[PDB]
């Protein structure tokens, strides 16, 4: 009757500091799936699923 | 009857500093799926499914 | 009747910093699936199901 | 006679991500010297004297 | 009389990351010195002196 | 004849991450020196002295 939320945080990501330093960075893919260099990702879902990295090869259900 | 937020914050990304140096950055893809360099992203879904870096190969459901 | 909520946190990373350095970097994916590099992520599902890193090589359901 | 010099670096700073997050920063200063957040500087003297971040409160030299 | 220098490096900052976080900083001087906050800071002096984070109160040298 | 120098590497800071929270920082300072919070820095000096975080009082030498 009274909900009150003052600062809520939910599904949050602050104050990140990142340096990469590479030289040579290589991805060779055939028929799959590849995911790489995820960086300050936030989500909220609600009634419903979530995903974020997610990575499926192949999939086969003929006929 | 008296539902109050003030400062609600849901799905957010705030406050990121991030650096990348790199020589050669190579992507080969055949057939596949590939997903590289997500950053600072921020997603809110509501009744429904939330996906943010997601890759899928190949579908083969024939006839 | 009186839900008060004042600095609840929920799914939420901050205060991260991160270096990477490195001369070579290789993926090589024939079918199946890869996740390489995820840093700083945060989620809230509400009634449903959550995944961040997930990766499937492959599914055959044929016929 | 042959002095080759490739890739030479001298006072040099790269690849660097800072955050800062502060609700309330006050300096107050009376009659001295306040010398605060410096960052990322580089700085290379040939026959000389090299200062960055130098602070003297007074000099009294009267007469 | 074939002096090589190929990668040669010296008085350098690399691949630096840093966060801070403060609800409240605060700095009072008077008649003195302070000096704060310093970061990723690269010098290289030659015949010469070097110096970086330096405070000096007050100095009478009357008459 | 032949000085060969490669990779040398003289003063050098290379690799660093740090995290600071702090919900007050106090400084007071009365007719002094004060240096804090210092990191991440390289010097490389030749024919001179080096100093990097000095701090003197200080000094009455009158008359």
């Amino acid at each position: 009757v009274l909900y009150v939320g003052s600062k809520t945080k939910e599904g949050v990501v602050h104050g990140v500091a990142t340096v990469a330093e590479k030289t040579k960075e290589q991805v060779t893919n055939v028929g799959g799936a590849v995911v790489t260099g995820v960086t300050a990702v936030a989500q909220k879902t609600v009634e419903g699923a979530g995903s974020i990295a997610a990575a499926t090869g192949f999939v086969k259900k003929d006929q």
